[PDB]
């Protein structure tokens, strides 16, 4: 590989990796924007050793006695039902609301899971309140304490509008302490020093600045019966998300989850891409037709089209082919449906017809071929029933209207459609159009699905095949070839249908216009 | 690869090379001219340990005690608009100014964000000054105090010229803290003895020494409730930037920037660059037009033009190709549009008619050609009338007025041009018109787009092809080529047209004048 | 490659590579004597520890007091114009002046930048001086004090011829401590015993001496209030510049330099080397000229000339070649201008004309033909004239004077030179001139630029091509040789001309004189 065929394949998948690139980077910012910050806080105690009191900070003891002084026992969680409506709140502004408890007792009912009893408290003024544990109502108000239903709560300075909703936990106090143990550190910071650097992380700048001004004074009181340099400061500055590298991280996996998944489809792709894969094999191209991006015919509705223009090119190339051959049939073919055999049969025709020559175009697709929709129908009397000896020769024959040419219907859809073909009425019609019109052009069902084609291709003096441009590979096409000189058919030549641009090609087609 | 070529490919690309260095280094200078200088002070103190001393000096008592001492407290910046403002300012040789501030009190808004208030303070004259904090316009007097809508300010000697605005912002203790800590160092220098090197940086050398002076007469103080042996001073040399390393920074990153940008141009060329191009592929090149950088025919307004001169070479070229020819008809056709058919085709059929052959010009672009413009037109009666019928022979051919040759222009623009071109009247004027001239030369379209050239192309004895010089590649010929050759016109070789001098290239071709 | 290439290479480019290194040896050699030598003092003093002590040393208080004591911010500078100036003087033997001052006190200007006030001071005597700051002039006495302008002066002992000049700057006492800082080295030398090495560096050996003396008793006086074993001497022999060391880096500096100059001029040479060169590619070679480095004919001038010997040479292979040829015409054209086509086409109808045939020599150069000047002329009626048709073929025919031939110039330069060449006039003067002539020689222009000579071409039975030995390439003569073949000329081989002696060549040419 060199670096022009993938720099090709990034511009044709453009799309694709901006669009995989964004939606990442979209998602890295929604965190980055939506984690709720994380605060620290520090201070500095003096030694006057140090290494087991690091031991002693993190202690039982010490860390139970800051969560009895400080009630931490008491989990108030403000209530947003999304994930990220407490994100959002934030954003818009709002300012978060807090109540101060300093009594509660929930009923404990320590089943074998849920240790944690909760109740939801709904704030229906500064005054008053609702409290509901599983539905159970009950009415409180700031002040007075309540005791009632096994549960006692005593609620102090609601600070927050009327609706509010908040989670009240009462955690066991094991669960509190090892919830402080894991957001607390202590370091030394000169490894030899009397120095240590206590540190606390959470959510609430101010409460965690408490906790361990709360864990400083209870270590120190208790070594007594140690200097606090530093008492415990918030940096203002929050220490998690850390935003930026968030979202180089973002952007970076979609750039390279973007460019394995094109890697990966630049190395599954088997289609055919160029005519020199066909020429390569031994296969001649007669011609190259691009998508028109434009129940009638292509190239009567619209002339200048470029696929037009193709098949005008088409044109030419057969009129020089098809000298020094058998007869004045063209069997039009391919290796697979929807490959545009139908299309550039019919479009052919009205190309060739506009010059002035007599043109018979024969649907011969017994199993599926619709051309007497697209060139207005009496649909009786087709070739099903003329094969069939229901119908002559001269019934059969129709007008295109906007076209200039004759055309045979198929009929109506046979039970044995490859064994009507093999009657010799039919090399009889073909004998007999041969000597009435300049042209013959019979459209044939894919070679691959059923054999109608190779029953047809006897009498055919040219036969070409159809290969759409992404669908069809090579070995494809191959085998299509084969197929048909098994049972003694020379086909001349492809055609390629439905080509489009890509930067990764660099094949250049002359489908642009000019004028 | 080799070291010639790279060679050439940076002497043609100097001067993208040149501009993006260049580019570079002036933004380079730019930073290491316009950046705020950085002062370094520093001081020695010895100790009778020096661990924890260091700890003691960075905490915040020391560092609080000396920003209650000095007011660090009340931030004072000069105001400038641009953030080149201030650099600009310092490089005119202007004094920056200064205010002496002992008292400041603001309403302190303290939102959810903004919580450092600031005022903006406006010198009217030496004495008095207007102060604003969200348009609320007050005038205080240098001197007497101001206790006015909750705003308390004390404000001396104001040392700066009228019309200066100041920015007065009174930040938390705990950022004025932080502000000094991220400035101030302390280090050992001997890893045992009793000396400390403290350091500190800032962008005014007065204050800055001031600032270490009350911090080593803070720590002396307070531990003996330590020797100072050196005071602070401040090296007038800045620290920062450091101008000499910034810049060439620079100029190395343009040189790779642009170093690799021409790699990147040159892996991602695909034109043809020389006729060694066309000739391994096996055509045959009959001349190289170089650029004219001279609605007028270039063979006769300039005939001593370096282009007539390499068409006079394709002149004598032809004059042996075009022997045993089937006839004295050539057709000049291309690729894409826009590679020079028109051009060569009409400036060579000047310098033929100058040798005092009859030659007749056909322009049969029946889509865009504009021959009839270039050498005066009586636009009636062109081709297009005398194919679809309504004109004769005698009425389409003209005479160019500086030339000396005939031509017959396209006439109106028909809807069905390819159509037009394969009636039997295109052979009859071309049989025709073979024996009243020695020469017909034929303008087409080019064949990727359309097919006409390969119709027209049936009753030429001569074909050749033109390709661009930069624009074109070796496949687009060679497609070209088969495409001609399936239509059974067989192509003659090519004319390489619009050549420019490249210094890569190690080909030569004639184009320079002589005489 | 291989070394004998290499040698041959250094060989043919020595007088580069002496150059090269020689001027870079020379300026190594006058850095080396130019560069004001620097002396080292040294002392030793005794520790009864020594960590502490070697930052007490460099400490701004003890350095201090010895720039007070020794007034080291009055900087005396004597002024000498140049960068060479002091070297050079110092050359000469010159005797540098010294001025004692002990008192100076300057006006203190302390702009923005300058904050060192410097003075001029210009010796008129023994005993009385002039002063100049900004022009101000001011006449001074040794002896009596100076307190004038704003300017306090007290010089002592000038020891100076009259008329030399001093700058005398007051620099501040923290530049005057970092001077001195920057040229200070303490040591321990035992990393353990009480021993400290104190070194000095600078220009004067006895003022080094004196402040090295200073800072040991300052030092020793303030640690009582420490052993001197060794007081400060300085080594006579300066530690810088280092001149053996730089001038081998100068020598071996000059030869990388010139070896990859050389390196990159072969890497770069495209032009041809020898006849091989051509004789790959499958032209003949018919003679190698040289180069002859004696508005005359050469093979007349000087017959004994090297280049006529090979062009002799010449002359008896081409009466080999041209047996079997058509007609007895010869055509010498080339690819590119001063190739030399004139010179061998005049000098080579010379050498034949003197074995006793009639030779004819038309300069078909209707651009820039000057043969005419070199034969002695009659400029009226030359080949212009014939062709446009106002003059016969017997009034254009002249003889060259010392050569022995006829000869026909150019005439009159004509608008469309290659379109006259085309007249029928121009055949039926070479068949009318192939009777009475055994041999006719036509110089034409070359083939690259214009396409004259492929029209003559035709008309001559041989045609040789010119190559300059080292200007063409062998693509160009490829190129050339394809152009001509293209028209219908064969060419039968080349020429090569200009040819010198290099050493790497390895081809031997006959190209000496043997007599
Ligand atoms: N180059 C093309 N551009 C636009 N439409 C096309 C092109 N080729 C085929 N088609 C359309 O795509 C459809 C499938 O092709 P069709 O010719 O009917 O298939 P089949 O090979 O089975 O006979 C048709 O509706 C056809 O009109
Ligand atoms: N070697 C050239 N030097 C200068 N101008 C040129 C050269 N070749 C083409 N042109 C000019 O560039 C324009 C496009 O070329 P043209 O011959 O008209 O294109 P086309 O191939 O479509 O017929 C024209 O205006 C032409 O005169
Ligand atoms: N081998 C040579 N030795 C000395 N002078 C030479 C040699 N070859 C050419 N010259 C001189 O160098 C100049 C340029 O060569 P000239 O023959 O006039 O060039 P051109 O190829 O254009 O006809 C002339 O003045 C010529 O006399
Ligand atoms: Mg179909
Ligand atoms: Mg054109
Ligand atoms: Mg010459």
């Amino acid at each position: 590989i060199d670096l022009g065929r993938v720099i090709g394949e990034l511009i044709d998948h453009r799309k694709l990796i901006i669009s995989i690139t964004s939606v990442f980077t979209l998602f890295a910012i929604l965190y980055a924007l939506l984690a709720t910050p994380i605060y620290e806080t520090d201070a500095l105690i003096q030694i006057e050793q140090s290494a087991p009191e690091t031991a002693l900070l993190q202690s039982r003891m010490i860390l139970g006695k800051t969560i009895d002084d400080l009630n931490l026992q008491i989990q108030i969680e403000q209530k947003y039902f999304p994930v990220i409506g407490r994100g959002l709140a934030r954003l818009m502004g709002e300012k978060p609301g807090n109540i101060d408890i300093t009594r509660l007792y929930l009923p404990d009912s320590d089943d074998i899971s849920n240790n944690t009893p909760s109740i939801i408290l709904t704030v229906k003024d500064k005054e008053n309140y609702s409290i509901n544990s599983d539905g159970i109502q009950l009415n409180g108000v700031v002040g007075t304490l309540l005791n009632e239903k096994g549960i006692s709560l005593l609620v102090n300075e609601i600070d927050a509008k009327p609706g509010d909703q908040f989670v009240i936990t009462q955690l066991p106090r094991l669960k509190a302490i090892s919830d402080l143990l894991k957001s607390f550190s202590v370091a030394d910071l000169g490894k030899d020093t009397g120095m240590l650097t206590l540190t606390l992380t959470g959510d609430n700048p101010k409460r965690i600045s408490h906790i361990l001004d709360s864990i400083s004074q209870n270590y120190l009181a208790q070594n007594i019966a140690v200097r606090i340099i530093d008492n415990a400061v918030t940096d203002p500055n929050p220490v998690r998300p850390k935003k930026t590298i968030i979202i180089v991280i973002g952007v970076v996996l979609g750039l390279i989850v973007s460019v394995v998944l094109v890697l990966f489809q630049v190395f599954l792709r088997r289609g055919i891409e160029s005519p020199e894969q066909l020429e390569e094999i031994g296969i001649n191209v007669y011609a190259s037709i691009p998508i028109s991006e434009w129940d009638t015919l292509l190239a009567v509705g619209n002339p200048a089209d470029l696929a037009v223009e193709a098949i005008r090119g088409l044109r030419t190339s057969l009129h020089f082919a098809m000298m020094e051959a058998k007869n004045n049939v063209l069997m039009i073919s391919g290796a697979s449906p929807s490959a545009g055999m139908t299309f550039i049969s019919s479009n052919l025709a009205a190309t060739i017809a506009i010059t002035g020559k007599k043109v018979l175009f024969i649907d011969a697709d017994l199993r599926k071929g619709y051309a007497h929709k697209m060139f207005g129908h009496k649909n009786d009397k087709g070739l099903s029933e003329f094969l069939s000896g229901q119908a002559a020769a001269e019934m059969i024959i129709d007008k295109v209207e906007g076209g200039g040419f004759d055309y045979i219907g198929r009929g109506q859809i046979p039970p044995n459609p490859a064994e009507l073909l093999m009657h010799p009425r039919f090399e009889q019609l073909l004998n007999w159009a041969s000597q009435n019109y300049d042209l013959i052009i019979i459209d044939t069902p894919p070679i691959l699905a059923v054999t109608d084609a190779a029953i047809i291709g006897r009498y055919a003096g040219t036969c070409l095949l159809v290969a759409r441009f992404e669908k069809n590979t090579v070995k494809e096409i191959d085998v299509s070839m084969k197929r048909f000189e098994q049972s003694g058919v020379v086909v001349k030549g492809c055609i390629l249908n439905g080509v489009v641009k890509k930067a990764s090609s660099y094949y250049r087609y002359g489908h642009y216009h000019y004028g």
